[PDB]
């Protein structure tokens, strides 16, 4: 089924190089700017979001009043929330570059992560817009044998669970 | 959607010519080599992997760190555990050839293998990397009308349910 999904746009903690994942924190100045150039760029179709404070903004900004999901929340980084990627444990650093065998403590394994996401997208009857996270994007864009880097505010449009359709950044 | 059956690295038993159901016998020198040249062609899927000494060791080697589940196992031999193919009784070795029907005493039948298989397979909710054993990928390939025979340390990557999509002999 078509799918887009949408990656929030960016926060503090981007540019800081935090890792974010449950911390409810806010769109910046120009995570707000890259929402409303969304706007427009995405298909009219039934939206849902995480419930996080970034994604549903996102949403409202792109011009789209969404139904909310906790299951389209970013991984949670348990005792890892906040944690800068540079002084990151080596351990953990290639856990999330491999995208594999992750399990901070007090906090959610890449594995149960996988498992939400994919529950999520199989129960969808029909092409809808998804407003999530870079974690969220990525698990589905590395399940179709694709890199799942794309940039705060951007969104990529999937056949799941076959392919990847399209890569939509703007600027 | 894509899944990836691969078949763990040699053990003594395959070079000796034994059935290797659920005796949990390790990889040998060679079985671990074969795992290590799957890590440079294998894709970045979602692993999983039979909870088997030989099926963990081949997904860790080939750079995985698979979910584990034993619907992914061989099927149980029973007592036909490490019994040699070559002097299998002949009503053991054509119920094995004519896929029609087997159940080994102490062991499994094939109904419940294929039910344990394909129940996993069909639960599957993403593309993935399946780390498994002979059986499971002769089942798949069958089913998908193809011919059940890959070496140990290959794989095959198929288009489940449909057909398959590429054959990695190494
Ligand atoms: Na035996």
């Amino acid at each position: 089924m078509e799918l887009w999904l949408v990656r929030h746009g960016e926060t503090l903690w981007n540019r800081e190089g935090r890792l974010l994942g449950w911390t409810d924190l806010p769109l910046t100045a120009e995570g707000e700017a890259q929402a409303r150039r969304l706007k427009g760029a995405l298909p009219s179709l039934p939206a849902f979001s995480s419930d996080l404070m970034r994604a549903r903004r996102t949403a409202e900004l792109a011009g789209f009043s969404p139904r909310l999901y906790p299951e389209l929340r970013e991984i949670h980084f348990g005792a890892l929330e906040g944690a800068l990627w540079e002084t990151l444990d080596p351990r953990y650093k290639e856990a999330l570059l491999r995208f594999q065998g992750f399990h901070p403590p007090g906090g959610e394994s890449l594995s149960a992560f996988q498992e939400r996401v994919f529950r999520f997208l199989e129960g969808l009857k029909a092409p809808a817009v998804l407003f999530t996270h870079g974690g969220v994007v990525r698990a589905v864009l590395r399940a179709l044998g694709e890199d799942g880097l794309v940039p705060p505010g951007s969104a990529v449009a999937v056949d799941w669970p076959r392919r990847v359709l399209v890569r939509l950044a703007l600027d």
